[PDB]
Parts: structure tokens; sequence; C-alpha cells
């Protein structure tokens, strides 16, 4: 393997624990990670951190009432690159009605980019993702951590 | 203002902003800004961050019972390079005997290093900082924006 190659499996493997994490406590996150089409606008709208990835901050950034935890989270490539940013909402009827904000904001940055958004329910610590317009809900952490592998 | 001087003072201000936030709500903290010796052993100890300043990545740090709380943030070149690292233990016996580890863990710090170290106490909210071996107690807001000037 490349560096490039173990620098993407460590960067999965950080996004799985925090979104296993999340999921376990009900932790309503938001990620986007962005891939060919360029995110900068919405990246902009956010708090920039520029980060190393970790699992730890991950979580840290979703906790509950605090200032990074509303919008989205914009990896690009290895880094964290700002949080607390704003997606766009969808109006597809595809979307569950009993699903939220960020729900609705995954799917709408997923409409109009070639991102792949995770999302953790804090209703139900369900989580899903967003790709080309559709959402695809109750995954297992075998589906997500290969979904991101394919990736 | 230089484009380095306007730098400096956006930090400052996020640091004292953060730090009133986890004062008023005692929060304990530790904050360590690197200064001509370097920290690189201690950088090393933590969580890689290499991240922008901001006070909200500040606070969301440095929230109780997460997994980046647990240590001090090393600051270096205007950017938060790591949390959650090891600080040496002072042995000093003129540190008030009612504070406890990350007292200790700044003054200790500040034995070897020519660095600033900011504490807030988790049981009064009270900031401190620790430079030269010394420990400078229940600061104001006015007396911490001294000291990270002159510093
Ligand atoms: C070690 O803790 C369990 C996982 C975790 N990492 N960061 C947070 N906040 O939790
Ligand atoms: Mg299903």
């Amino acid at each position: 393997p490349t560096p490039v190659e173990e620098a993407q499996q460590k960067t999965i493997e950080a996004i799985t624990k925090a979104i296993n994490y999340m999921a376990k406590r009900r932790i309503g996150a938001l990620l986007t990670i962005e891939r060919d089409t360029g995110m900068g606008d919405y990246i902009e709208t956010g708090i920039p951190l520029n980060a190393k990835v970790s699992s730890e901050l991950l979580i840290n950034i979703f906790i509950p009432n605090t200032p990074l935890h509303d919008g989205a989270v914009i990896m690009k490539n290895n880094e964290i690159a700002a949080a607390a940013c704003y997606l766009p909402l969808s109006e597809s009827p595809f979307i569950s009605k009993e699903l939220g904000t960020r729900h609705r904001a995954a799917v709408g940055i997923s409409e109009v980019t070639d991102s792949l958004t995770i999302i953790v329910s804090e209703e139900t610590g369900g989580v899903s993702v967003a790709k080309n317009g559709d959402l695809h809900r109750e995954l297992t952490e075998e589906a997500l951590k290969e979904m991101l592998e394919a990736e």
C-alpha cells in the first residue's frame, strides 16, 4: 500500500470509530466527505479547522450544546476542513417524513455534488448515507465501512 | 497593523473568549503556548490537530468527559498543534495546597520551558497562568489579556 492508500485507511478508521460511538450514544451528526466536486462555497460558511482527522475530534465536534455541533462537518481528503457548515436542504419526497434537518441537508448537498454524507440520528441512533440524491438508512457498521472503502 | 500583528490579536481574542466561557461554566482547561523552547516531545504525546485556532474549537476540545479534554492543548505557530497532551507535574512545594494536577502540570511545564500556560479551575472557574515556575492566580480578564499581549 502506498502512503496515500494508508492515509485513506486511517481516515476511514477514524470516521467509522467516531460514527459508531455517536450512533451508540444517539449523538446527532452530519459529516460530508468532499469528492471530486469542490465544496469550497459550503466549507466557507463554517468555522475553519483545517485539522488532522481523528475519531476524538470528530466526536467532540458533535457533542450536543457545544459551539461546533450544529451544521455539517466537511472533510477534504485527510482533513476536517470546517465544522458547523451550511448545506442546502433537499425537497426530495423520498426522505422519510419523520427525519429532520440533518438528513434533508445531507440529501441536499448530495444532489449538487458527488460527495458522500454520513448522518447519525439523534432520535434513533441510526446511521444513514446520502449520495447522488438518495438516502440509504439503517446501515450496519460493516455496510458503512464498505461504502467508505468503495468511495 | 501588519498581517502578523492582526493574526496574533485574533488568536488572543479567540483564547480569551474560550477561557471566559470555560471560567463561567467551571470547565477545567489546560492550554500551553509554546514559545522559544521547543515542545515537540510533549506535542507528540497528544492527539494531533494542527488546526486553526478558534474559540469554538477550544471550547469543543475541553468539554468534560469527552475524548480530548484529558490533558493539555499545546499551541505552536498560531495553531492548535495537539490536544490531550502530557505535561510534567511540578514538585514545587510553593503551589497553593488546594490546587490539583492541572495546575501542577502547568507549573511543571513552566519550570522547563519559556512557555505560557493558562489554567481554568474546575472547582472555582478561576483563571491562572503558569510561567517561569510560578502560578499567577485569580486573574481578571484584563490581567490575562495583558499577559498574552506581553508574551
Ligand atoms: C474514549 O472515549 C470513547 C470514545 C470517544 N472519543 N472521544 C469521545 N468524546 O469519546
Ligand atoms: Mg434497510
